[PDB]
């Protein structure tokens, strides 16, 4: 009964779903030899094993998942080519904006393991250390980075000068079809319209790029009920105040501007507001 990849056997005495989910995460890679040739001769099997691992990490407390992810990457230090392959899979599924499995809280322990890796050369640590620094900015549970926005009239304001129980930050681009889809998704969510009316929610749309003319002609697409601004000196982009690898991107902030949801879907924001209000 010899196979390429084998899962550890969960004992029958472990009845509690919590314990079962925890056992599966902790022992997931126990029957794998990270010094082996399973990255060349069998990448279809190995990548599917990685995909299934990212899925089971959602069923345990975040700290348990982060500890397990770190231990798994540390184990791959036995072979530089395996470390490179597994950390590349972590980027592809947990970092890439096009991945539906993207999760910055699972990618941060991967970046921490890379910055502490004895198999990486100093030049190879430049990109994970830079991604780790940027992932700290507007991290969930931390205060959002303040910035100045400019309105169509030329009037200026700052993020922290806005007063509401909730702030929905929408980083956008003009002409962008995915941006139009997001505007429609926000307009079609009844809780958004209700909390804007109750003055409980402010929607701040921010254009961070330099095509200011294209923004002025597509400004009619944004509802008048939102605060629609641009970055006059392109400070967000120049100083990397916000991670702009995915545009559009949505943030939900609380009263004190603490990040509640980072790079969230319209459905995630809508459900969050429906539950909390």
């Amino acid at each position: 009964t010899i196979k390429t990849f084998t899962l550890p056997a969960i004992p029958q005495i472990m009845v509690a779903p919590e314990q079962r989910a925890e056992f599966l995460v902790k022992h997931y890679w126990d029957n794998v030899n990270f010094a082996d040739t399973n990255y060349i001769h069998h990448p279809e099997i190995t990548e599917q094993a990685w995909v299934d691992y990212c899925d089971i990490l959602n069923h345990v407390p975040l700290k348990t998942a982060q500890e397990a992810i770190r231990k798994t990457i540390d184990r791959t230090n036995v072979d530089k080519k395996v470390f490179a392959y597994i950390t590349d899979l972590a980027d592809k599924y947990l970092y890439d904006p096009n991945s539906p499995m993207r999760n910055e809280e699972f990618y941060i322990p991967v970046l921490e393991a890379m910055a502490a890796s004895p198999v990486l050369e100093e030049i190879e640590k430049v990109r994970p250390k830079a991604r780790l620094e940027l992932a700290q900015k507007n991290r969930i549970g931390t205060k959002a980075i303040n910035f100045t926005y400019t309105l169509a009239s030329g009037a200026q304001g700052s993020l922290y000068q806005l007063n509401a129980d909730y702030l929905l930050l929408f980083i956008n681009n003009p002409g962008c079809h995915a941006c139009t889809e997001t505007i429609e998704g926000l307009k079609q969510a009844p809780i958004i319209s209700q909390l804007i009316k109750e003055k409980k929610l402010i929607v701040l749309s921010i254009y961070p790029d330099e095509e200011l003319d294209d923004w002025r002609k597509h400004l009619n697409e944004f509802p008048k009920e939102w605060i629609n601004g641009y970055d006059k000196k392109f400070t967000i982009k120049e100083k990397q105040l916000y991670d702009l690898k995915a545009i559009p991107t949505l943030y939900l902030l609380n009263k004190e501007k603490t990040v509640l949801l980072k790079d969230a879907t319209t459905q995630a924001i809508e459900e969050y507001l429906m539950i909390h209000q």
